[PDB]
């Protein structure tokens, strides 16, 4: 993690899949390298399923496109939902939509259905704290490939769950052929409507960060944020990560800053923009311009700086700690002689550089 | 806090102003004393707006009706809201089924930005450990104001001072003296803010303040035959962690019922928003002490470690409960089911089958 | 909370229920309304078990004498512990010397499973954080129940609601309606659950609820002439973090006295399990306010600030003094030996030499 | 830590002792490397004393057999144990017994006395966060060997002590030639019987797991597990390790699971078991009888299962969090539908699934 | 961080300013690398202005020499100093002086200005958590050289600041060549007198640990010593580090001990000593005397001792945790007879060892 340039960046395994594709993102990058993540963006046309697994590292979703239906399942929790001996009964179900986070902890087993083409993107800590595992991406599908129990031998496991051997077999999943999604022929339906789990059970897994009505800075001509952290979702105060949704509009710039406590991952939902980003060194290490579906990963400390072209810049910034803080706001602090004796100007050019 | 009776309770107060009316229960109310809390209905037509005002206590207040805006604003926090617009704190744009989370000496204004008039029934904890001072609602009025009419807090201060306080001239209008629309005014000509639609750091400053918890989609439990219970506690809510005080929104299906079970770390506040339905509830010398029907429009306080049980209607029934600690719980009877047989068998003298009928 | 005197305190109040005595201290006892506390010794025949019920006050309990089971359920864990036995959550079998944690509408059952009879001295804090409502003992009897005699809970419930409620026939046993014999009854022939012996997550769950400090082994001070003390605390036990209550078991072999000390952070609720031994106890003003010999069997609270001395007997001293803080604390008086010795000899106009032989 | 295969472990540096030997498990090995821990198992017969040192990474120690006696040293507390100007003073002593847990935290000196040869296995998080040394086992004797005084010189010593410069060298141990545990020939009595640190100086530090009469969980037809961490010992919340204790009948299987936030570390006191294991490829990389005697190392989000043999399955799992847990009722949570799509079930076969 | 030998250490890159000189500390030393620190002493005679940088690193200051001032800058809290619109606003500042330490959390902007020649010494706790950049020292000029803006070019800059292009240039300090610190020629008034921020933006950042009525231990035959950390200085709690300020007289020597759970960071202030170190081998790694202007590192669990020669040794011992903490009153806690058998000792000896 010393970096000569920066590069923006796309997905580099695309697999596909009978209800989606996969474009992974592959960290070996030394920019995801030093980010110490991985990120995987994956589509899920309707009917579809994305099969159960748990990875390695905790993980944040945000649905890039469309509303769905997402699944967490967490231990000792007791399926709250029920119907009628029984007909069903299962964890709690989370309906997404457009522009939520989702928040998925280590060895937790999320999946997803697609009630538009849902898309959603996928950024996962592998340099996190409970990640005792390598610095790599270790998803543990449950179903489907092979899965976890491809290991499991037949012979023992039938008796794991008390039944036949011929039954345990068809949960190996051997000759299943449809990887990490599914198409649902015959639809799906889950049970929907329309005690120490009221705390530690039902904590709230996602929230919609792309509602305007939900900015936290606005400038009408023009511009927005808004912060997703641990004052927002409690969830957040113990991912140690954080999101912000920066949408300018027609020439808008952000306020130049750097990361205090984080790096940034910035990735282009729509509209255009250059970025500029500079190093330690005072050298341009990036300046580009970032369209829709692209990738830029920019780090902890070093300066960044952004304006959309006439179409727009909507993006979406996922960070690596529970609070991630940029310093902007940041000249209009320091006394004026200190800008005036540290730059060698009057009064006058300090002035104006503090006061507009 | 020895109460021998619960009943059914209302505003016994109720005040229009001018864009509105504040239907107040009681405060020294046996029950309501003994809850140590304090509570409101409010009422905003169209184009009305609540007074800023900040009160002794951490308001917790729910938006049954309506939509709108409500300006809460964190004092030493940078207002992050040429032609023409000035500028501000952010402002919170709430809707039905809303839970909002005013703390102490916080300020908040609200404003109904359209469609029907807006109601939300209101909770204020006088008891907090944040509430120092007494036990009643101080509201501290910011602005505005037969019998002893309240003023704004600005009338306490002589003009020359306020005056060479502010830099304004001395020519009155701020002591709010001769107003008398209330605490809700109307903005006839609409008011206009600094809201998103167009169109063609902050760490303790960003936090959360609203969390919609009407939504269906949002319940927890589904169903304990047969309605929904959704739950906000500091595990949505960072706030709650500082404000003790949960809430549970709770709409049965008709013929259903709520499992008997007591607040372990809780008085429940709950009132009817609608349908129809019977509510049970009991002591310690064994005599229930709510046998009642519950409707709309109706407030009735639950308490700790009484034991409760419900029953909706064919109209359905649909409950609010407000409670009085950051993650309030309660223990579902059903949950016995953890006593040994023979420990169900011993203690009201019955045969093992009976024992597990009930387990 | 100014009183005057201090007396060592016995049951004022005893019932013997069927299977066991309940040795009630007074509730509105001055002492024990400053200290804000209730407490109770309760006795239990073989076989003898305990009415299960779950008190408004975080019980605190101290297994003297005899051996068992209690069983405690954390609703909403799931339980734990064909041919032929039940399910129900993990029980927790205890010996003399245990300390038992109890929290507030927390639910706990108990068993003589062999022996001779069991006795708990039980101390209750009426007047927690979490002690909502008001400052009595509240116990509310899960199962049954001349003068005033309490019920279980469920008779506050019509049976038809019971009835629907939980879908047993509507063929009273549960209101443990004829029933007398008290909340301790016997199981004649045995009681058996699930327990180990043979032979041939959970996180808030699996948290300990008993900690063995009766155990010379475990002491942690050896000795202050001459005695021992062991000492419970969230340190030891992390329970005791939510209780804000602490524990000192105290052993004196004879001859020997404790130093004089104050409770820092703390009431004292000193009890003499045993032995014959004298207290010493002070205020402000300067005059002591107990002089006089605990004997067996008597209780004496030891307030906060309060400096106290005390000195065994020949047949020895052993208490238990249950404290009211996650980690309270005391100042060993010699612990004085960090002023000055300057400072010790102007405040008392004493020469060096007398200076030291104090430090 | 990226591994093809699942060894099950035996010390590999056993060296010898006056009063008991020392087994040491190596660390080198990719497993204990990719856990970032180290085992030691040592045996102290009768009279026994284990010379006093303080570890690189904080250690537990589980009692496997016997009673006896321990010591550990907490600076700043003073030694509430004395007699008589005074005839012996110290620091509080623990007798502790078969199965107890010993918790020792860095750079603090333990030592024990055999009061049945004792036997108890350690381990030591090598990976910790206060093992601010390198990533390996330190052991800084206090005395015996040099201990730590070695590198002191005796000129210098004697002043710092106060004393002699022919004491001191007493003190280097040079010529002594019994190791870390020693035969205490005239016995050993130490004072046992038969303020701020009422708080910190006294928090509890063993537990004994092993009491049956302890169990968290049980099934007469058979098993038992009991866990202890934070919950159960204070000082656990900071040690960042918890321990397990299964004991399993004839013929009993563990419910399967994975750790969610811990690697586990099983090592068989007794009876006789088959282990399957599986990695995320779905793989098996284990699969083999454990016996009495034997380590295994099974980590982090992978999946295991294990039934014991006729004679039976004692074990003791030690994790590397102070409250690891594990995942199992990971299936009876998801909606059935779920599970038959991404299986291709029907419901029955589904139902099957979730309820046996 | 598997050392053979100890050395001293002595600044590796000087680097000379118009009104100072910078002695850089060379991190690539196992020492300092194994610390996973870095430090840099810095001179600033009169008039002097460091130029306002933010460092990888948390870091703090020990002001060897010498009263001043010195400036810090946290965004989002706001200019609390004003004068007259305006005249003059900025952040509060703090007058340092003569034996203060400084906390400096990372990418935050600090800058001091010398109001005798101020002598002052920093760290760098390169492998600190929110150091999520290399293992390396980051400057982040914010003047001077290239300083952060360089790499922004003009073009943008300009509007992003809303201005000329022409006056972007003079903040690129292209043509500057006075480094770090600068000459204030005109002097350099700021304005000195003679609410959330009330809390979290305002919490004090430096203390006087140079003040002997302030040392928390004291022999009049002679020593003291002084703790600074999180119980004194609640950024402490925070920055994962704690100085020590050591001042021993003629013949004094420090009861020995070994850092339970940091390194320690030894810098002689002046007076000269004898510092004699011993690793978990036994075998002596370090012994030799240190005087004024120089540094020692003593890590963790390592056995240290020193003693001042006939002139003194005064010194500054920064450690890497939020309250480090040294085992000294280590053997007076044992039990007699186990230093007895551990050693071979008698009573006599064993007694004598304890009680002097």
């Amino acid at each position: 993690c010393r970096i000569e340039r920066l590069n923006a960046l796309e997905p580099t395994r695309t697999v596909r899949s009978e209800a989606g594709v996969t474009d992974y993102f592959d960290e070996d990058n030394e920019q995801f390298r030093c980010a110490g993540v991985s990120t995987i963006r994956r589509v899920i046309e309707p009917r579809g399923l994305l099969l159960p697994s748990m990875s390695n590292a905790p993980r944040l979703v945000y649905i890039v496109q469309g509303r769905g239906i997402v699944g967490l399942v967490m231990p000792g929790c007791p399926e709250t939902f029920q119907s009628f001996w029984s007909r069903d009964e299962h964890q709690k179900v989370y309906q997404f939509q457009e522009g939520d986070v989702l928040a998925v902890p280590n060895g937790f087993a999320y999946w997803c259905y697609n009630n538009n083409p849902v898309v959603a993107i996928t950024v996962l800590d592998t340099s996190n704290d409970a990640n005792q595992l390598d610095r790599s991406h270790r998803q543990f599908l449950l179903a489907g490939r092979e899965n976890i129990l491809r290991g499991f031998s037949t012979e023992l496991l039938a008796a794991a769950f008390g039944v036949n051997m011929e039954l345990a077999r068809k949960l190996q999943c051997r000759d299943d052929t449809r990887g990490e999604i599914v198409r649902a022929e015959n639809g799906l339906q889950v049970l929907r409507p329309s005690g120490f789990e009221e705390t530690y059970c039902s904590m709230k897994i996602k929230q919609n960060i792309g509602d305007p009505r939900r900015a936290d800075v606005f400038n009408p001509r023009g511009g927005r944020i808004t912060t997703l952290n641990s004052e927002k979702l409690p969830i957040l105060r113990f991912i140690q990560m954080s999101a912000e949704r920066v949408v300018l509009y027609r020439n808008a710039m952000v306020s130049p800053h750097w990361n205090i406590n984080a790096h940034s991952i910035m990735y282009c939902t729509g509209g255009r923009g250059r970025v500029e980003v500079a190093d330690d060194r005072g050298e341009t290490v990036f300046d580009g311009e970032l369209r829709q579906g692209q990738l830029l990963i920019v780090p902890q400390n070093f300066a960044m700086l952004e304006r959309a072209g006439s179409a727009g810049f909507q993006l979406v910034s996922i960070k690596t700690s529970d609070r991630a803080m940029v310093s902007t706001s940041a000249l209009r602090g320091m006394p004026v002689e200190v800008l005036m004796n540290s730059y060698r100007l009057s009064r006058d050019e300090a002035r104006r550089v503090k006061l507009t």
